[PDB]
């Protein structure tokens, strides 16, 4: 595979969003991956509605601000026959009744693909598909305060993931410890967190924080 990938340079990625005080990370991860695959198909990048997913994908297993999964969101888009744009169905950071309107649907999918639980497989997917939805263990103060560099948390779990994010690429940079590889990850905590809303997470370090343990993307 390539040694470095960044889908932002190819037009696949919307600006960083902010989920607010609502456990809807799974919906931001899902819209990020679908934004990328829709752009791959149509050449048009359109921001998609996380609120549509929060309010409407309960029947697929999601629980609004109380948690969810990207695959359940991809299934909703397929079952429902569409997903509204961000502009038409804006984000409110609280669960409400479903207000989906098919007239304003701008995305579709025909299912999804789950990636094997190996960083080598995640790398192949990122290199060939586009941005990939992943789940990570983000439950450490070091993640809240991250500013720059490669994030490595010795107490991170590869089995207890609690936060959905989007891998938009990978790369390397020289470091003190010579652990130089990273996943380029888009978060949904606004642009004031991290590096403009992004984090470089340790790559090829025993599946650090579980980044390869629940990776998937929608089929468009
Ligand atoms: C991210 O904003 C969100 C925060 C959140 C809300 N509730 C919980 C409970 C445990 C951990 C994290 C939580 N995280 C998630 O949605 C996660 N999904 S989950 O599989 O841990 C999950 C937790 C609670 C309820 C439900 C309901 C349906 C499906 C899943 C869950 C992460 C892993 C998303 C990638």
């Amino acid at each position: 595979a390539p040694r470095s990938v960044d889908w932002r340079e190819k037009g696949y990625v919307t600006p960083v969003k902010n989920q607010g005080q609502c456990g809807s990370c799974w919906a931001f991860s899902a819209t990020g991956a679908l934004e990328g695959q829709m752009f791959r198909k149509t050449g048009r990048l359109i921001s998609l509605s996380e609120q549509n997913l929060v309010d409407c994908s309960g029947p697929q297993g999601n629980e609004g601000c109380n948690g969810g999964l990207m695959d359940y969101a991809f299934q909703y888009v397929q079952d429902n026959g569409g997903l509204d744009s961000e502009e038409s169905y804006p984000y409110e950071a609280t669960e409400e009744s479903c207000k989906y309107n098919p007239k304003y649907s701008v995305a579709n999918d025909a299912g999804f693909v789950d990636i094997p639980k190996q960083e080598k497989a995640l790398m192949k997917a990122v290199a060939t598909v586009g941005p990939i939805s992943v789940a990570i263990d983000a439950g450490h103060e070091s993640f809240l305060f991250y500013k720059e560099g490669i994030y490595f948390e010795p107490d991170c779990s590869s089995e207890d993931m609690d936060h959905g994010v989007l891998v938009v690429g990978y790369g390397f940079e020289s470091t003190e410890s010579d652990n130089n590889k990273y996943w380029l990850v888009k978060n949904s905590w606004g642009e004031e967190w991290g590096m403009g809303g992004y984090v470089k997470m340790a790559k090829d370090r025993r599946n650090h924080c579980g980044i390869a343990s629940a990776a998937s993307y929608p089929t468009v």
